[PDB]
């Protein structure tokens, strides 16, 4: 019961700024700390610049409303599974056996909520040693036609299937901030998260949802080498996490 | 009025060589598809990016030990990726298509193909993003995991869709008596029914052939809907088969 569930945030494994370009080098290191770090995991990644671009130029978000919106939603699929396929590639690189599991291609979405109703397929490449990784991706939705699922909500999923000892979210920054660190440079780190959010991004919602039953939730820089790595043995590091 | 069509990795792949793509075939085959102006929902076989890796480590015998797991996800990769490069020339053609892995969904049972959510695929092809599944590795339920082929696919969609016509597309003018590679005095098989299939059972056929061909295209049919056997490696053959003149090819019938 000692499983970490991760997250490899789109904000590092593709440059966002840039539409379909995937950063081979930092992903080839990430999935090398993840190997030499030892411990069992089932990786997660987002979308990054392999959707997002085209989504919000065709609103794919928010719902089927016009019919020029299919071939746009079929090219983001299609992308985010190519993308996903060079994660994949890098983990057999490592020795990690791993399969996409595109939840457009499988599952449905109902009022922003990733249903799994089939958990056969996904438990059973568990038990084979077959990483199953989702990803962000266009998903059927029972009401609007199609939706977007994010990556954080397919970890929501598995963290409930599997119940991991601990949840890491993997992106370009130190932590959580006062505000974005790229913009202000009056931005503090936040070191713990717990239920004083009542205080207010809304990064703590999403961190303190994986909370459950006594997990801790850690969100960490993949641009700074070894610190998953360090992180994954235990070692302290510079990182935000959420608690209770 | 929707057209089943198998894209046979002996078209779509250089099955001779691993991990080889027959990208202008396939955007030949796409732009065919499109010009016949047919409502068609497209399965694909993986071929060398499945077969070669599968034959080294008997992935067909299923989970038998540990150094299988490593070469069912690289396979499992192979086939997500050949199927990006088949919809990458769907989406070329203006027709849009999405992948589903079998692997990643469905699971098998007694070398039979277990759909128990049709809801999302379903919902794909009512909003005209194409469901294309593939050859591919996929869980077993009994034997850890299996080995599901492009013609299993279609029995599923052809069972899911009802198809009025479903077509195979491969590297042959149709079905011989014998393999046409291995043996030049062997004719073409024009119409294939139950009656033929019962007749090319023999203890060769046990012992394995042309007789599970033959069942492949049979299972595809039914009391009016045919199924047709086409080379893709003639231009224009596919073509004119979706338009629904006569061509080259072996033609099932009648169910069994
Ligand atoms: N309060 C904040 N603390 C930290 N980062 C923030 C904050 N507000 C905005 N950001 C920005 O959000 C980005 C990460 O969010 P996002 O890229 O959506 O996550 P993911 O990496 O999972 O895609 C960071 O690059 C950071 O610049
Ligand atoms: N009786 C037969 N008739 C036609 N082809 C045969 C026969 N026996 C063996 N073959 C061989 O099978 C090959 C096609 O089979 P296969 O690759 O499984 O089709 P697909 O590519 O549609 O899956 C042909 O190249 C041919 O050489
Ligand atoms: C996939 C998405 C969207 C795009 N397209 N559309 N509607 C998102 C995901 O999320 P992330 O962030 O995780 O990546
Ligand atoms: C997946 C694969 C591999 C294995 N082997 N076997 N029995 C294949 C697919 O299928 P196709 O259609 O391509 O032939």
């Amino acid at each position: 019961s000692h499983m970490i569930l991760i997250k490899l945030g789109g904000s590092v494994i593709t440059d966002k700024s840039e539409y379909h370009k995937f950063n081979k080098e930092t992903v080839s290191r990430l999935a090398d700390e993840i190997r030499r770090s030892g411990q069992d995991v089932m990786v997660v990644h987002g979308a990054g610049s392999f959707g997002h671009v085209i989504a919000k130029k065709y609103a794919i978000q928010d719902g089927h409303v016009d019919d020029g919106q299919i071939p746009a939603a079929a090219r983001i699929m299609c992308d985010t599974r190519e993308l996903s396929s060079m994660v994949v590639e890098e983990l057999l690189a490592q020795g990690i056996p791993a399969v996409s599991v595109a939840p457009g291609s499988c599952f449905v979405m109902e009022d922003g909520k990733l249903i799994v109703d089939n958990e056969e397929p996904i438990r059973r490449l568990a038990d084979l040693g077959i990483m199953p990784v989702m990803f962000g991706d266009v998903v059927p939705d029972r009401k609007k036609g199609f939706a977007a699922v994010s990556g954080d909500q397919c970890m929501e999923v598995l963290c409930r299937m599997f119940d991991p000892e601990k949840v890491v979210f993997v992106s370009d920054i130190d932590g959580l901030y006062t505000a974005d660190p790229k913009t202000d440079k009056k931005a503090r780190l936040i070191g713990e998260v717990t239920r004083k959010k009542l205080d207010e991004h809304s990064k703590m919602e999403a961190m303190l949802r994986m909370t459950d039953r006594n997990r801790r939730c850690y969100l960490v820089n993949g641009n700074a080498p070894n610190r998953l790595y360090s992180l994954l043995k235990g070692e302290t590091v510079t990182c935000t996490v959420a608690k209770g």
